[PDB]
């Protein structure tokens, strides 16, 4: 049902996808340890933001590790190339977590934006329904990434509609709550928004490879496209969200944040 199952892979393509995925686990899980140790320097009101990154980290990494083992389970070197065996590989598992890490990333965004109470809950609900819409329509579309390209685009189209609306909610909330943010992070939060827009656009592009490059190299380009999109939407966005939390913590009087920031 997926383009990965259509081709045999050179040893170079197979080894490179395996190393991509394994490199991914390493980063997600090495970042994991960073978000853990620095959480003590984050004020109570922001510490959930760092913790959500830990959840994102382990959510992504467990998936990535699962994909790497499934990659090696599904193919074997036969007659000079890596060929599909009795198990299959697919990316659909990667949408399911997206269902999960995105609430979390939106939520740590909203926390450092100093949203609170009912506006936090009402904003989070709308975002999660809209991010969820993007993901699930997108997921139905790549189900047809072999059998029905026309239904690829239409679902991709529907998902893309959801995408635009979420980034409208996210954008509106950043620029209206820019003013509440402490220690100069009002300048920082706008870079975050643009960082997010870059790596979140990488995924549709990845989604569309079967339509414009339906061959084994396009299978590689996806997994490459996925790796950058993830490193940036999870790991780098995490780190940036964390610097904001610590900086606002220091500006709010949290002495462990003032000391950690001063230590460097
Ligand atoms: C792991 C974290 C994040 C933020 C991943 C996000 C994924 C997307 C923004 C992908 C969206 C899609 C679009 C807009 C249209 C086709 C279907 C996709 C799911 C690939
Ligand atoms: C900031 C995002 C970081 C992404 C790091 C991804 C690592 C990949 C680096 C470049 C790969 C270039 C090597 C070419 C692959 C050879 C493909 C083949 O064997 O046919
Ligand atoms: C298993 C994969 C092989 C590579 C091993 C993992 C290497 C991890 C590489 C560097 C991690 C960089 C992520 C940032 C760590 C937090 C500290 C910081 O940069 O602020
Ligand atoms: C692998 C790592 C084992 C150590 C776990 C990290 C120690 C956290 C220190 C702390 O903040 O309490
Ligand atoms: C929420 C879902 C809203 C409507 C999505 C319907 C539009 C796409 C339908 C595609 C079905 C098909 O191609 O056969
Ligand atoms: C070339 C490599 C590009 C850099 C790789 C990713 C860099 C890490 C982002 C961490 C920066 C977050 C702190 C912001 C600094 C500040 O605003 O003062
Ligand atoms: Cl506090
Ligand atoms: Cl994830």
């Amino acid at each position: 049902k997926n383009i990965e199952s259509l081709f045999d892979y050179s040893a170079g393509q197979f080894e490179f996808i395996d190393h991509l995925l394994t490199m991914g686990v390493g980063v997600h899980f090495a970042a994991l340890i960073f978000f853990l140790v620095v959480s003590q320097f984050v004020a109570p009101k922001y510490r959930i933001a760092t913790a959500l990154s830990c959840i994102v980290m382990v959510s992504a990494g467990l998936i990535l590790n699962s994909q790497a083992v499934m990659w090696t389970d599904a193919y074997a070197y036969v007659d000079g190339s890596y060929q599909l065996q009795d198990l299959t590989f697919s990316n659909g598992y990667r949408y399911v977590n997206w269902m999960a890490t995105i609430p979390c990333l939106l939520l740590q965004l909203l926390i450092v934006l100093n949203l609170k109470g009912k506006e936090l809950f009402s904003t989070a609900t709308w975002l999660i329904l809209a991010a969820w819409g993007m993901i699930i329509t997108g997921y139905v579309g790549q189900l047809y990434e072999v059998d029905d390209i026309a239904q690829l685009m239409i679902w991709g189209a529907v998902s893309t509609a959801f995408f635009v609306v979420m980034n409208w909610i996210v954008g509106t909330k950043i620029f209206k709550n820019r003013a509440t943010m402490l220690g100069g992070t009002d300048s920082t939060i706008t870079k975050v928004f643009w960082l997010m827009m870059f790596a979140w656009t990488l995924y549709p592009i990845a989604y569309l490879v079967p339509a414009f490059m339906n061959n084994a190299d396009g299978v590689v380009l996806r997994q490459l496209l996925f790796t950058i999109a993830d490193i940036s939407s999870k790991v780098i966005y995490g780190l940036m969200i964390t610097y904001i939390a610590i900086q606002q913590s220091a500006a709010a009087g949290y002495v462990p944040a003032q000391q950690a920031l001063g230590r460097i």
